[PDB]
RNA sequence: AAAAAAAAAA
RNA sequence: AAAAAAAAAA
RNA sequence: AAAAAAAAAA
RNA sequence: AAAAAAAAAA
RNA sequence: AAAAAAAAAA
RNA sequence: AAAAAAAAAA
RNA sequence: AAAAAAAAAA
RNA sequence: AAAAAAAAAA
RNA sequence: AAAAAAAAAA
RNA sequence: AAAAAAAAAA
RNA sequence: AAAAAAAAAA
RNA sequence: AAAAAAAAAA
RNA sequence: AAAAAAAAAA
RNA sequence: AAAAAAAAAA
């Protein structure tokens, strides 16, 4: 009931309720991946299941959106860039969403949203997307629903 | 943005956001304890941290309310009863909140709410409350905030 | 139902209700302490648990406010004064709330309120506050919640 | 003053107030009595004064209402029943308020209210009412004012 | 009364008021801590009591919020980052609030607020939080109430 | 943000703010001075800087108002009286604000306000005012701004 | 013109104005007189002209009202009293306005107002009123217009 | 707030 | 009147 | 309620 | 009329 | 009151 | 929100 | 827009 | 603007 | 503010 | 007209 | 009409 | 709330 | 519907 | 919501 109350008070409990010891969880997971120049890196869904994110008890996840930022400085004379290519078990996309920095000292960023019709579960062996960048590390923040 | 959209679309990401790989979680945890006749059982807070509830990564928890139900049938000729005595590190209470069944085939239940001023963190070695019952098992559902 | 009724009437009782034989109690407890000149006296919480106040069955108490009055006359030529320094298990305060009389024949008084965030339980061995006065006895009235 | 305040604040206390170290207390007292078949049991008021209810410091009580429930199962083939006959020092009543269960596995219950004109004090040696039941134990919940 | 008045004017003083020579004080305290790479640094509450902040007369403090900024440049090729893990005497948290810079020449920052239920006093020997950063110095600004 | 919140939450800190480790402080300082019969006592500003008031870190103060009360009983047959003469570095005043008691057992009191045009800083060697009284001690409460 | 202005500004003065180096002054003059038991004391107007009141440059005064208070304690067992009999150069009054204390430790007081038709000037040799009291000193506060 | 004395004003 | 603790209610 | 000092905010 | 200083007031 | 120059501001 | 290209509609 | 300093005005 | 701490008020 | 996941409610 | 994809905008 | 005791009710 | 029985009423 | 935790937004 | 007991208040 909120408060103003300074002592323990009785709750008039009823019948035993429906319960669930292992619920779902909506999250924004931050992690980094190492990228090599001119080579696409396939980001594994397995990266989302870890004690470091309190998610090692889940075996599936529904990804809703993916955002990426360059995480280290770009090569001399260049502006940072990052590209994302969505991957799906039913058929990979060929879109190459790209963000470029406008100040050499700033991160490049881009993201993409997955439509409802493509929001099925993915497991550790599946891949989320392909990342390309002129920077050696890319930081991702993935919005998803663990279940 | 919701949908009607059937394909992946670009998100115009900005600067890197504030992140947290290990967030807090509000939960209703269900577990059972074995009770002996005429003896109070002290419920340990440690029972709330377990891979069975996806909470083994937490070391502290703020308890908000406790509800209890008898979980096995009572002795012959009796109606089930359950009593709860709140325990606190700064000083134990002597209240004995009690619920009794009105049908011998039904569970007895009772609960108590912890006021805001007493909502500090508790760790595995601390106890939540004392349970007394004429039934050999009591089912608890604890509402709490893992942090 | 109040009355106008002059005879016993039936109550159509239902199921057995939630009960508690040992409830909480909000009180204003009056007691006196002996004080020596130039020496602070630490007021023990144990003073609040006594058959003299019908509170010997409690082992914890949540203090909400403390008010103090000088209880004997001050030394010749002086006006009475009383100072209160709040004490807390998590860290003592250094505030010295003080009241002085404006008529030599009148009591000096002062009090302090404990904020919600500091209203945790205290037990017999804990201290409430430090009292200083030029009078040999101080009368305290403590508002608290026994639980 | 409630709060939002996170520190101790001064109270501008006035004159010494009217006090009372031993106040009255309005309560709902739960206790059980053993009953034999076909014999009325006179419930003593003395049962209300006990350290088990935090009321051993009182010597008088004003009873406002009495509710009773069967507390053990009835004899084979029967439905539980409980009857209450009000007793008063100025003259006993002959009313036999009765409740019967409609499911053999459920408690029978009934109660009666004492009108204002009959609410005088009672002491340990006085009796509250007579209880009759086909069950060996009856649970009573008495609403009263200890003074 | 404000003014327009150019000379001293009389105040019709009444009775001696309630006084307090040592009041509480709400403050925003700025200080820096040295951090080593890959090692968490526990920030002591003792850092808040110092003649440099006019707070050496206090022995307790209630912390309300903590904000941190990187104070020196990050290692070559990296963007600054700072993480804060709240610590509490009743149980430490495992949250790792983190801020990262989006321009290599800019400070990274993050903060956290302590809820009312966890705002108890802390003393010199207690710790406020754990700080982690890729920068050798972190600047903190702590909002608190000295008492 | 106030609350209802029971756990630590993230603050999205921005740029490093303007800070000040040694702020100003508005206060009401209570202290006593010894006075001899028929002799004026010059109250030094130095009395306001002391660890006893948490103000030993300040070297200047702007006085806003001065109130004085007799602090010991007057000579036999007399009513207490107190006079205040304002002093200023740019030129002393010759006003003698005076308060007299109307009951021999009560304190005499008077005060004066300093206008805005005369509110400049004063240091330890400066004097605030001259006090005269038939009582051996005078209690002053000075409202000022330490800076 | 008041201000907000921080520098000296020009005043466009006109013709030389009407001036007066020695103006009138409305005042409340406080002074004490010694009284003997059972003897009336005639208060001289000359008492109002003194360097102690900044009025030694005046030779006349128009008295508007006279208030008197006992200034020392009364004889043992008695309550203080003070009587005032108005005196006038055109004819003395026989009214004996009297005030008595209702607490032995408190001053007795009374006053009288002079009507417009009797407000002519008085000089040093004239008397204001006759004072009678059981106290050895009487304090007067006279409202007048020096001219 | 209203008045009177000294000062000030569009 | 508004709150909190105990009791009571259509 | 209005102000000032310290803190906080959409 | 509005202000400030001294005085006065229901 | 309206303007211009210097200063100041939510 | 308004437009244009591809798709869709009562 | 409001203020202050210098200038200007029916 | 709203709050809290210190100060101030008809 | 509106939504979804976990918690809470008259 | 309303939607979705690509483009455009104060 | 309003109340109290016994009975009755959508 | 409406009724009936016993009681009560301006 | 209102709240709190995680996520999302013009 | 209304009451009573304990506590609190402009
Ligand atoms: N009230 C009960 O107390 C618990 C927490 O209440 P509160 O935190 O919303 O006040 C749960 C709610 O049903
Ligand atoms: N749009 C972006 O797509 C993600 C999920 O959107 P939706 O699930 O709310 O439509 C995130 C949001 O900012
Ligand atoms: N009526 C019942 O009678 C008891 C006291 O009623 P009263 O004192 O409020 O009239 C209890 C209430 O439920
Ligand atoms: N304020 C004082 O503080 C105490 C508790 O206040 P609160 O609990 O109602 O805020 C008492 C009250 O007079
Ligand atoms: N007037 C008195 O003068 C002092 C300061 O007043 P001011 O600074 O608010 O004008 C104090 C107040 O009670
Ligand atoms: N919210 C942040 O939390 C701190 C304290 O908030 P609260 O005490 O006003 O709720 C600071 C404020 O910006
Ligand atoms: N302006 C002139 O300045 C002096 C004082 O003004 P002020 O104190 O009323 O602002 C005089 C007035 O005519």
């Amino acid at each position: 009931t909120g408060d103003n109350s300074n002592v323990v008070t009785m709750i008039r409990a009823g019948s035993y309720p429906k319960v669930n010891p292992t619920p779902t969880w909506v999250r924004a997971i931050p992690f980094e991946v190492s990228v090599q120049s001119g080579i696409a890196f396939k980001v594994p869904v397995g990266s989302l299941f870890s004690a470091n994110f309190r998610t090692d008890s889940f075996t599936s996840v529904t990804v809703m959106s993916v955002r990426a930022w360059t995480q280290l400085t770009p090569p001399v004379n260049e502006y940072s860039f990052v590209r994302l290519k969505p991957l799906f078990k039913t058929g990979d996309s060929t879109e190459e969403f790209e963000g470029r920095a406008s100040n050499i000292n700033t991160r490049a960023s881009v993201g993409y949203r997955i439509p409802t019709n493509l929001r099925q579960n993915t497991v550790a062996a599946d891949n989320v997307c392909e990342v390309r960048s002129n920077c050696r590390q890319v930081a991702l923040v993935i919005s998803c629903c663990f279940n």
